[PDB]
């Protein structure tokens, strides 16, 4: 058991909610909230930069720390960093920009990182300004993904229809 509450439920694993992950993290304070990363931990818009600045850019400024010393990371990759006041752990996972040409196969890759966790919160991969079709997004999830995790979907109109046309 655990407090993630209004969730529905999709698979044996995988859990969605129409919710502002922002908002999510800073009432469950779970024990990993996942990041929509770019390689250079550069959290300006999307996903990753509600997060910063929920963080008062204290997650800009632990990442930058990160990158001088490690350089960038891989699309397809991540890094484990602090959730600061969202989260225990946030797990920065770059998935493919498709407005930057990147691979959309890179995407299971991306995926397979959530499986080093037992619960995650996350947003769904390539989603929103990184360019993919959500439905494929969170079908890879689906099939990628064996640990518990919680989706949330900003977009009320788009969780509708992921639901609905989820097979
Ligand atoms: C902008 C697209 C979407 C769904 C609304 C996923 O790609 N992005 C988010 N999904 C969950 N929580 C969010 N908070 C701020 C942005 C955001």
């Amino acid at each position: 058991v655990n407090s993630f509450s209004g969730y529905l439920k999709l698979t044996d694993n995988v859990y969605i909610k129409n919710a502002d992950i922002v908002e999510e993290a800073k009432k469950v304070k779970p024990t990993v909230v996942v990041n929509a990363a770019n390689v250079y931990l550069k959290h300006g818009g999307g996903v990753a930069g509600a997060l910063n600045k929920a963080t008062n850019n204290a997650m800009q400024v632990e990442s930058d720390d990160y990158i001088a010393t490690n350089g960038p990371l891989k699309v397809g990759g991540s890094c484990v960093l602090s959730g600061h006041n969202l989260a225990k752990h946030c797990l920065h996972v770059v998935g493919p920009n498709v407005n930057k040409g990147e691979d959309i196969q890179l995407l299971k890759s991306a995926y397979e990182n959530f499986n080093q966790h037992e619960v995650l919160l996350a947003p769904l991969l390539s989603a929103g300004i990184f360019g993919a079709d959500p439905i494929h997004s969170l079908r890879v999830c689906v099939d990628t993904v064996r640990t518990n995790v919680y989706l949330a979907v900003f977009d009320k109109n788009l969780y509708d229809k992921l639901v609905s046309s989820f097979l």
